[PDB]
């Protein structure tokens, strides 16, 4: 018995596909690898033995690294305002699609949606208090009850 | 002539949602000999190769892409244990169990949230009924509209 959050998929679309086949909700973790912040947040939020439960059982996790290195299969050019940028990393990819899906660049950075996209809560940052980040999670959890 | 936009599922939607276009997916093979058959027999034809070029973004998805996964995925599957380990185990399985096929090519014309706008396409070497396929689609799409 050792209750610690287990992160399910690094890959966005075979997580979806695993939620949707069992039909959870998902919650997009963007992090990195040296993310100080991220850190404090698993260490002071996530080894709360009810925040864990609620992430392990009840959410698919996806954690978006937004700093790894792993090449993309080809680089990607975009135009981002309002100039090329050329991505090459799956990190590349998930920083971009933070800042054009979600409006943001910053890690923790935390999203609930549900199996066709649609956010269940608004975001979630860096805030070490474990009451609030547990509304969060049950909020998130409730509204995707409610589409059912 | 046909100029391959996308090999990356998540960012040619994402393109495609912000140029409002209907999505082609292809799955295909660097070593498929029937998907290099249908671009030479189809995508040569001049209004073939403008649809797909001016009218749909397409992603073109390597079933034998040997680039490694950020880490390996277990899968359960009717009803067996499997490990994906590369982009193209990735497409693979979920050509399977999301469109119900495990050949290529085949083509499957979509919108921006996933519904498919046809029936999908698989290997027929008819320009016209491959037009009427892609025309089809597209009116399909201009509808939700």
């Amino acid at each position: 018995y050792t209750n610690e959050v287990h992160a399910k998929f690094d890959d966005y679309d075979l997580g979806m596909e695993y939620a949707r086949q069992h039909n959870k909700p998902v919650m997009l973790d963007f992090t990195g690898y040296g993310c100080v912040n991220c850190r404090k947040m698993e260490l002071a939020v996530w080894t709360d033995p009810k925040v864990s439960s609620i992430i392990n059982n009840d959410y698919v996790l996806i954690t978006l690294y937004v700093d790894n290195k792993t090449p993309l299969t080809e680089p990607v050019k975009i135009m981002e305002n309002g100039t090329e940028r050329t991505l090459r990393t799956v990190g590349d990819k998930w920083s971009y699609l933070q800042r054009v899906k979600f409006g943001a660049n910053a890690q923790p950075f935390y999203v609930l949606i549900d199996n066709e996209g649609n956010p269940l809560n608004k975001s979630y940052a860096y805030d070490e208090d474990i009451s609030k980040y547990i509304n969060f999670l049950q909020t998130g959890l409730e509204n995707y009850r409610k589409e059912k």
